[PDB]
């Protein structure tokens, strides 16, 4: 079943569309956690992680490549699916790279990157 949540990195950060902005090609940053519906996402059965109606995508299948919102109908299945690991690791599964925190101040995009088991490569959910 989709379930709705925060989803939480390095120092109890959330994972954030930078402004709130629900445009496709907005990238994601950490950010203090709050109400704000661009920090609300849907883990789907489906693979995709969704906020504000988007779909959670890296631009590109390489490490660094940095993670953004994009239409979900124009982003196919290597774009758009995840994985969502107990532990803590976010994978985007064509590549096997893993979401990555860059940093905790202010406009910090995610990327994604080789896992290195890095505290920047755990994230939880949280209501
Ligand atoms: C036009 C304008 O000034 N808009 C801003 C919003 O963009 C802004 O949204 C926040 O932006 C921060 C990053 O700076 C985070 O992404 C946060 O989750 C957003 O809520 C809001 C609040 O600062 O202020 C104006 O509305």
């Amino acid at each position: 079943v989709s379930r709705s949540t925060h989803l939480v990195g390095q120092d109890g950060l959330c994972l954030d569309v930078i402004g709130g902005y629900s445009d496709n090609h907005v990238p994601t940053q950490l950010w203090p956690c709050g109400p704000q519906n661009n920090q609300l996402w849907t883990i789907q059965a489906d693979g995709t992680i969704r906020t504000m109606g988007k779909c959670l995508v890296p631009n590109g299948h390489d490490p660094g490549s940095y993670t953004m919102i994009d239409d979900c109908n124009k982003a196919d299945p290597n774009d758009k699916t995840w994985k969502l690991y107990p532990d803590g690791t976010l994978t985007h599964v064509r590549s096997s790279l893993v979401l990555t925190s860059q940093g905790t101040g202010a406009y910090a995009i995610t990327t994604i990157e080789t896992n290195t088991s890095a505290p920047t490569q755990s994230w939880g959910t949280a209501d």
